[PDB]
């Protein structure tokens, strides 16, 4: 049992020198291991102000929202209000263009509807523009072939996932997911008496902060401090310690597996690979060539359900964040790593292999 002398010299013999090499600003650390979360936390907040990191700092996720969007998606499902089978068509009839047909709400919720693109362009500002937008796109590829990483696939999902709830979006979360897991300071919107906690990004040089737009508050609006972060690492990691129900079956759904690409396993949200896995291959399936490229899928029919000897994390970022997040179920390590500048993904998960190959 490594003592939590050696774990702090660990993380920091990691991080700093992370920090340096990439010029991040800020970053807070946990951490993980053997039932109790472990913090870190190193530079500041905003530059400007002179705001060390604090435990309390809200970090902007990015695309790390998408975890919770999954997890909603999956609780919608427990409850029976949706079905990945169903069409997408059952939960918004305005989409009639006949292209949508064999398209699955399963296929939205893992990016494999037929190259839905990366994003809801900024023309698309209410739900009429929301609405044309689907309604002329045209698929390039046939439903289920072809997984393309695209934030209005999974947005859409998130959106559609809690109408038969007849909740919006933002209290379907904070009832279903924020609150019985006690995350009191996760926000879709930071209240005015938080701003305080709230960093800057930094983006070269320059203090920044993420913008408004469509489809958002589903992939890449969700802000939080590291504790928060670590007891959602430390729920989906361990969700037999959650009471309610729905809630422990919208964890599972989320980490099981639907579809093979390569290496690598898509669940709602979150990504896995069979643990042990190398770290060349987590950061190599990290780049941006194999990250944003649309690759041919296989289907894991039916569904696998969580395996807990995967290496299961999700990478996240806005103009000014970076954040990262990985957990082992089989060895119940975790580590959350929040900064406020988006350096290279690939750097983040060897930086995050590390210090667990080291636990
Ligand atoms: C998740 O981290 C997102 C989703 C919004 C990633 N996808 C893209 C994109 O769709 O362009 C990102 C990237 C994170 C960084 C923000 C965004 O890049 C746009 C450029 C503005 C920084």
């Amino acid at each position: 049992p490594v003592s939590e002398k050696q774990l702090a010299e660990v993380v920091a013999n990691t991080i700093t020198p992370l920090m340096k090499a990439q010029s991040v600003p800020g970053m807070a650390v946990a951490v993980i291991y053997q039932g109790k979360p472990h913090y870190y936390t190193f530079g500041k907040a905003d530059i400007a102000a002179n705001k060390p990191v604090t435990p309390q700092t809200l970090f902007e996720l990015g695309s790390i929202s998408k975890t919770f969007t999954g997890v909603l998606g999956g609780d919608a499902i427990a409850r029976g209000e949706i079905s990945l089978d169903d069409a997408v068509t059952r939960y918004w009839p305005q989409l009639t263009g006949k292209q949508w047909q064999g398209i699955r709400m399963l296929d939205l919720a893992t990016y494999t509807a037929g190259g839905l693109p990366l994003q809801v362009p900024d023309e698309v500002t209410d739900n009429a523009s929301l609405l044309r937008f689907y309604q002329n796109w045209q698929p390039q590829w046939k439903p289920g072939t072809t997984r393309l990483y695209a934030n209005a696939s999974i947005g859409l999902f998130g959106a559609l996932a809690v109408k038969p709830s007849g909740m919006p979006y933002e209290q379907a979360m904070t009832t279903r997911v924020l609150k019985p897991l006690k995350l009191d300071h996760t926000w879709i919107n930071v209240p005015k008496a938080e701003e305080a906690h709230y960093a800057w990004g930094y983006r070269d040089g320059k203090a920044v902060r993420v913008s408004p737009g469509m489809l958002d508050a589903q992939a890449y609006g969700v802000k939080t401090n590291v504790q928060d972060m670590a007891n959602w690492v430390m729920a989906n990691m361990a969700p037999e310690n959650v009471a309610d129900a729905s809630l422990k079956q919208g964890i599972a759904l989320a980490q099981s597996r639907y579809w093979r690409i390569g290496s690598m396993y898509q669940g709602l949200g979150w990504e896995m690979l069979n643990w042990p896995v190398e770290a060349n291959t987590v950061v190599e399936g990290s780049d941006s060539k194999v990250a944003l490229a649309p690759l041919p899928v296989a289907e894991v029919n039916p569904p696998a359900p969580p395996v807990k000897a995967s290496w299961v994390h999700k990478t996240g970022s806005t103009g000014g964040f970076g954040s990262y997040v990985a957990f082992i179920p089989e060895k119940q390590i975790g580590i959350v790593m929040l900064a406020n500048t988006s350096y290279p993904n690939p750097a983040r998960v060897e930086a995050a292999y590390h210090i667990l190959e080291a636990l």
